[PDB]
């Protein structure tokens, strides 16, 4: 699924994202943008041979399995596909994970590289919420 801007920005809310660990809507939408330019179905290698799976990207090394990333985690105790459903509560959930793990919303390099400091309720702007 492509997500609308404003369709993922009220997904997002139902779920709990909106100001979860002190980031405000926003961020959460301007990160899902710039890492899946909102498509659950985006996946993309790593360097490193673990891949990023769905709107947020997450990291095989540490988050889902997919069974071909040696010596990694699972620490949200799914597979990585799950990530890639229409239904966000999988992704939303792992990245409520990653986001408590101490470095915020770091985690996300395009976060860090392209929202962090910036007018990020732009991303809400005219959503019904
Ligand atoms: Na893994």
């Amino acid at each position: 699924k492509v997500f609308g801007r404003c369709e993922l920005a009220a997904a997002m809310k139902r779920h709990g994202l909106d100001n979860y660990r002190g980031y405000s809507l926003g961020n959460w939408v301007c990160a899902a943008k710039f890492e899946s330019n909102f498509n659950t179905q985006a996946t993309n290698r790593n360097t490193d041979g673990s891949t990023d799976y769905g709107i947020l990207q997450i990291n095989s090394r540490w988050w889902c399995n997919d069974g071909r990333t040696p010596g990694s985690r699972n620490l949200c105790n799914i597979p990585c596909s799950a990530l890639l459903s229409s239904d966000i509560t999988a992704s939303v959930n792992c990245a409520k994970k990653i986001v408590s793990d101490g470095n915020g919303m770091n985690a996300w390099v395009a976060w860090r590289n392209r929202c962090k400091g910036t007018d990020v309720q732009a991303w809400i702007r005219g959503c019904r919420l």
